[PDB]
């Protein structure tokens, strides 16, 4: 059926999270969006990008390419909208800023912003992991900032229930 998630946990009337990876949501649930995090060159070498792009078995990336030809990098904060291939019907593809390489953790709400555009998503903990924003923070940033339905993959039991714990506080 159509964005048929299932077992997340509701934090808020827009706002669900589950943990989880976002590659086997996006394979079960067929949802209308999928958010990758991306970089402002869109090279999905690893993490959460390398993994989806891995399950297009590479189409995401020579697309990706594509789209950089014709209209230059995305900046950070900024989104793009491309195929969702076999994930879904479309992947946002959305720039978070990297903390670890210096970029302003500011521009996190203009990166949770991109969201808006879209009705119902699929998405991961943007700047997390790698990108070193502290994950709490991002949460409340997506809390605050997100107004349509945001389904929340964290593929990682501990870091899932510190952010529930944090929530509920
Ligand atoms: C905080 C962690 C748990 C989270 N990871 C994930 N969250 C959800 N679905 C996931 N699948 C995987 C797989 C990796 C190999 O096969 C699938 C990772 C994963 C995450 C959240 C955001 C970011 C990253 C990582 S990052 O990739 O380090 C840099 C970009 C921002």
């Amino acid at each position: 059926e159509v964005n048929s998630f299932s077992g997340y946990l509701k934090l808020t009337d827009n706002v669900y999270i589950k943990n989880a990876d976002i590659v086997e949501e996006a394979k079960k649930v067929k949802p209308t969006v999928v958010v990758n995090a991306a970089n402002v060159y869109l090279k999905h070498g690893g993490g959460v990008a390398g993994a989806l792009n891995k399950a297009t078995n590479n189409a995401m990336q020579v697309e990706s390419d594509d789209y950089i030809a014709t209209n230059g990098p995305l900046k950070v904060g900024g989104s793009c909208v491309l195929s969702g291939h076999n994930l879904a019907k479309h992947c946002l593809h959305v720039v978070g800023p990297n903390v670890n390489k210096g970029e302003d953790i500011q521009l996190l709400k203009s990166a949770y912003e991109n969201f808006n555009q879209h009705e119902v998503l699929l998405a991961p903990l943007l700047s997390a992991g790698i990108f070193g924003a502290d994950p709490i923070h991002s949460l409340r940033v997506c809390v605050d900032t997100v107004r349509t339905n945001v389904y929340l993959a964290v593929f990682d039991k501990n870091l899932y229930d510190k952010l529930v714990s944090s929530f509920l506080e």
